[PDB]
């Protein structure tokens, strides 16, 4: 069953009174501040019903995962500045709504998960490197070639931004690697070799 939130937005997106692209970029960041009350929320379920060690760690991937919010919404701002056109002015609005949609998913399967019987346990696991896994280590390498093919294509001065928001995605990256599973963690990469590539298409030098 497709989330409340989703079905409203797609009723919102028909409305006669948001036909416009303002209007349908109104139902989009609606849609997104409603995703980031269920961010709120789902994370306060996990911080009171996860296990010690769970919790500790959700928090800090919290603290990451704001971190990095604050810092990419600069380098979005950078890219979509060189841009003209209401093709771009879409893209930029569903690039700012998707992934506080994902990160509240991702907190509701966990705090979903801990909440019933048994599923507390083995919650926190070992780190192995990720050039273990070939499904890690190729999304890595794809990351890393768009990373240097936008950071390439970027005007000189917002690099910086680029260099802030993907450490601290990282940073972010490492914090989840304890927390979930090892197919989460590839899909983690993969998600943000998706928004490099989009950038690296998308910024205009």
């Amino acid at each position: 069953m497709a989330d409340p939130i989703d079905v409203a937005m797609r009723q919102c997106l028909a409305r006669r009174d948001r036909s416009s692209t303002a209007g349908q970029i109104q139902c989009m960041d609606e849609a997104r501040q409603q995703w980031q009350g269920e961010v709120d929320a789902a994370y306060q379920r996990l911080v009171k019903t996860a296990p010690a060690d769970a919790r500790r760690g959700w928090q800090e991937s919290q603290r990451r995962w704001l971190a990095w919010r604050k810092d990419e919404a600069h380098l979005v701002r950078a890219v979509y500045e060189t841009t003209q056109g209401t093709m771009y002015a879409m893209a930029s609005a569903d690039m700012r709504l998707q992934p506080v949609r994902e990160r509240a998913l991702a907190l509701r399967g966990a705090a979903d998960r801990y909440a019933q019987p048994g599923g507390g346990k083995g919650a926190v696991h070992r780190v192995r490197p990720c050039m273990r896994d070939a499904a890690c280590e190729h999304a890595l390498f794809d990351m890393n070639r768009y990373y240097e093919k936008l950071r390439a294509r970027m005007p000189a001065d917002s690099r910086q931004t680029l260099v802030a928001a993907q450490r601290e995605w990282a940073a972010f990256s490492d914090a989840m690697t304890p927390l979930v599973s090892e197919g989460e963690r590839v899909d983690l990469i993969g998600a943000r070799v998706a928004t490099l590539k989009r950038f690296s298409e998308t910024v205009n030098n």
